[PDB]
């Protein structure tokens, strides 16, 4: 796992995230959806999203966006002591979404790219590096649950 030092740094730069939840929530979505168009095909409520200026126009989607990332900082703050938040999850994206663990790793690498892009020269080595781990613990943890369903 992670170091009481990698959790310092990873809940030092969710500080940014959490200053603009909103923001950065929809900057990871477009960024996902823009990159990976069959990811915008799992979501029903926003495969009428043609254009990058339609989502980002898009009130619905910065509300997902705050609601994806208010969980996900849930479940860093609990420094991987998350299997109450994690489990949920992982059952809904698997059986009710359908969403394979690719794509998981897709918003994974959105998250590092969105910080980097909304704070250039502010998100140090030391920080991606500790960023890169909780967000794999998340996704490894979730894949645990996935295999247990049998779900690809
Ligand atoms: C940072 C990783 C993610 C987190 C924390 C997250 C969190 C959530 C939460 C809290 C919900 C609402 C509750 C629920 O249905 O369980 C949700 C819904 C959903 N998520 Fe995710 N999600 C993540 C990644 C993804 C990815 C990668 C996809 C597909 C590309 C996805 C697709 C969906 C869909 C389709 C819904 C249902 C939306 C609706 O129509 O209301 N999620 N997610």
């Amino acid at each position: 796992g992670l170091s009481d030092g990698e959790w310092q740094q990873v809940l030092n730069v969710w500080g940014k995230v959490e200053a603009d939840i909103a923001g950065h929530g929809q900057e990871v979505l477009i960024r996902l959806f823009t990159g990976h168009p069959e990811t915008l095909e799992k979501f029903d409520k926003f495969k009428h999203l043609k254009t990058e200026a339609e989502m980002k126009a898009s009130e619905d989607l910065k509300k997902h966006g705050t609601v994806v990332l208010t969980a996900l900082g849930g479940i860093l703050k609990k420094k991987g002591h998350h299997e109450a938040e994690l489990k949920p999850l992982a059952q809904s994206h698997a059986t009710k979404h359908k969403i394979p663990i690719k794509y998981l790793e897709f918003i994974s690498d959105a998250i590092i790219h969105v910080l980097h892009s909304k704070h250039p020269g502010d998100f140090g080595a030391d920080a991606q590096g500790a960023m890169t781990k909780a967000l794999e613990l998340f996704r490894n943890d979730i894949a645990a649950k996935y295999k247990e369903l049998g779900f690809q």
